[PDB]
């Protein structure tokens, strides 16, 4: 079971991510892993991502693979 980066807090659109708005939890589908948690710091999202939402790389502008 691979853990992904789920939203730990209410992340609004046009806003940067933070350690507080990130956590390691199992979810579906298998998106971004919890290994690049510090690499996806202060990353602006294309849309609004609420709590309990798999963080994908396609949505994260700048983050690829």
């Amino acid at each position: 079971n691979q853990a992904s980066v789920v939203a730990n807090q209410l992340i609004p659109i046009n806003t940067a991510l933070t350690l507080v708005m990130m956590r390691s939890e199992v979810v579906t589908p298998v998106g971004i892993p919890a290994e690049d948690i510090p690499r996806l710091v202060s990353m602006q999202v294309n849309r609004a991502v609420p709590l309990g939402t798999t963080l994908m790389p396609d949505m994260v502008k700048g983050y690829a693979a």
